């Protein structure tokens, strides 16, 4: 049961400028989206001071990489607050027209596209190495959904029936562009984390497959 949304144009301007833009340092994205990751972490954390059973859904706290090389995908799970239907209708697509239109105007000034996220927009510089992305959440008392978007007009949301259950939390899955597949290589994404995101609260776990021989 696919509900169909349209993107406010200024989003749809903004995803269309980002999967667009020549920028040398694309990996900035992945300290957004650890930063927004660290956000929802502290956001259960601050619930769970007053109400502990808030964390009985995923008991760890964590953030976790997760390169998958047959599909071309990066995924980056957190264990978060996570996010309801509602809220994914809103957040992502229907709104933060704020911080668009400043940073749209920041660029055009000369800005460095690595500093979108002090406008709060630094969730869209996915686009900077994807041009397709999917986000599964799932909120405590709330059913798992997930919104999909290909930076076109519409995006869909819809309830969770192929994935593996969060238990709670989020995770974005990064269809990377061609150029872009370093991105899904252990040496890679170790570098960019201790380069950009040493200072965040919670383990940064990377998963490795690794053959036996
Ligand atoms: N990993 C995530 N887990 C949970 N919610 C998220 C996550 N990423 C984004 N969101 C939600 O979607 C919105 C869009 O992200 P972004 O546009 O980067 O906003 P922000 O205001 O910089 N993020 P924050 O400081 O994490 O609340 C956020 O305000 C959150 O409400």
């Amino acid at each position: 049961k696919v509900e169909t949304h349209e993107f406010t144009a200024e989003i749809s301007q903004l995803m269309s400028l980002i999967i667009n833009t020549v920028y040398s340092n694309k990996e900035i994205f992945l300290r957004e989206l650890i930063s927004n990751a660290s956000d929802a972490l502290d956001k259960i954390r601050y619930q769970a001071l007053s109400d502990p059973s808030q964390l009985e859904s995923e008991p760890e706290l964590f953030i976790r990489i997760i390169p998958q090389k047959d599909q071309k995908v990066l995924e980056i799970r957190d264990s978060g607050i996570g996010m309801t239907k509602a809220d994914l209708v809103n957040n992502l697509g229907t709104i933060a027209k704020s911080g668009t239109k400043s940073f749209m105007e920041a660029l055009s000034a000369g800005a460095d596209v690595s500093m979108i996220g002090q406008f709060g927009v630094g969730f869209y510089s996915l686009f900077l190495v994807a041009d397709h992305v999917q986000v599964i959440s799932k909120h405590n008392d709330d059913e798992q959904y997930v919104w999909e978007s290909n930076a076109g007009g519409k995006f869909t949301v819809t309830l969770d029936e192929t994935n593996e259950r969060l238990g709670r939390g989020t995770m974005l899955r990064l269809f990377l562009k061609e150029d872009q597949l370093e991105y899904l290589e252990e040496k890679r994404i170790k570098e960019v984390v201790k380069k950009h995101s040493e200072f965040v609260a919670y383990p940064i776990q990377l998963v490795v497959t690794k053959e036996v021989e």
